[PDB]
């Protein structure tokens, strides 16, 4: 166990020799700027005063080269070898309900919702709790850990996974075509969370497996009674996936779904908007004043969404979760 410092933490901590700095932060119960637990966004990043440590990834694209020769790194991607002094380079934007916990899992079903897209089901031995919007750290043993999003309300020790297997994808292909007994998860994680308040209608944003984190929601919403509008806004290549969608969603008199597909030939015998989700949105924004945006899934929708919202309409920062895969 190793002992550390941070002049921008409440109090020091101990990190075991498995657990990255960030982990370590949240289950000592603190308040630590992140968001993906994946070395993509680079909100974890700290500066090592004193010190060693070991980078899980070298090559994280959420580090520039120049800040790791200044002796940053990711806390999400940063193991102790020693006791630590560190600085902590960004403000802290939320603290989750529940923390991080290690826990075992047996998959309790496999179920394709398309060719590419598939649903598992899992059982751990005691309650799976989290935030609607928080995922869970899924490891494979030699190809990977991933976070995956829970996709279904909170309920007694099941959780609900939806994965896209990703084209050479070392973890997510093997998900989707391996038979595994058994996973091993740590979570929940995240900060982009299902939030009820004064907001006029809840719309949410996605594409391809962002639908994950949405089911949860949406979901939450539908059984605890929400009455104000709910908009999904779903968009994919593959028809078979906005079919998928249909299903997914619980159902309820004030949702409204809204897929919108990208493919090249028209398929399922059911026709929608063609496209993408950002050149949909625009004939409805009038009639979106004052709703709270919810944006999952893929960088090329977040960015495009992201400015029609802040740039071309004049969504607030603070009326928006960012919930970004990488
Ligand atoms: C917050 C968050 C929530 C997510 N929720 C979902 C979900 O609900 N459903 C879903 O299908 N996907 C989700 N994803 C994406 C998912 O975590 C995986 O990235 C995706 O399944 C592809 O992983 P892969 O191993 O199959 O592909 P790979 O391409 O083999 O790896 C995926 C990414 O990890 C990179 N990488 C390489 N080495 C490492 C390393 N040592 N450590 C960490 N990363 C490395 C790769 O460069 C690549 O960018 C989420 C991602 C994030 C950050
Ligand atoms: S939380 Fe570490 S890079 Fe995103
Ligand atoms: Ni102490
Ligand atoms: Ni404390
Ligand atoms: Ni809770
Ligand atoms: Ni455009």
């Amino acid at each position: 166990s190793f002992n550390i410092q941070s002049d921008d933490l409440l109090h020091h901590f101990e990190a075991d020799s498995n657990d990255t700095l960030l982990s370590a932060a949240l289950r000592a119960e603190l308040v630590f700027p992140y968001e993906c637990n994946s070395g993509g966004c680079g909100a974890c990043k700290i500066e090592l005063l004193e010190g060693e440590v070991s980078n899980l990834w070298p090559d994280a694209p959420g580090l520039a080269a120049r800040e790791l020769r200044k002796n940053r790194f990711l806390a999400c991607q940063c193991k102790p070898l020693s006791d630590l002094k560190i600085k902590v380079i960004n403000r802290a934007e939320g603290r989750a309900s529940h923390p991080p916990k290690r826990f075992s899992t047996r998959v309790v079903s496999k179920r394709f919702l398309s060719d590419e897209m598939f649903e598992l089901r899992l059982e751990a031995e005691q309650k799976v709790v989290f935030s609607p919007g928080q995922y869970f750290m899924v490891d494979v043993p030699e190809l990977g850990t991933r976070a995956y999003s829970a996709a279904n309300p909170v309920d007694g020790n099941t959780l609900t996974l939806i994965v896209k297997a990703v084209p050479n994808g070392k973890v997510s292909c093997a998900l989707a075509n391996e038979t595994i007994e058994t996973l091993q998860l740590d979570g929940p994680y995240g900060l982009s969370v299902l939030k009820t308040a004064d907001e006029t209608q809840s719309v949410f944003i996605a594409g391809g497996s962002g639908i994950a984190p949405m089911v949860s929601m949406v979901n939450t919403l539908i059984a605890q009674g929400y009455e104000k509008p709910i908009t999904v806004f779903y968009g994919s290549r593959l028809e078979a996936e906005l079919e998928a969608a249909e299903t997914l969603f619980g159902w309820k008199e004030n949702l409204k779904l809204i897929n919108v597909s990208s493919s090249v030939v028209g398929n399922s015998e059911s026709s929608y908007p063609t496209g993408y989700v950002h050149e949909i949105i625009p004939e409805y924004m009038e009639g979106l004043l004052g709703a709270e945006f919810y944006l999952c899934g893929p960088p090329q929708m977040i960015n495009s969404v992201q400015k029609l919202l802040m740039i071309e309409n004049k969504v607030p920062f603070e009326a928006i979760h960012f919930d970004r895969f990488f």
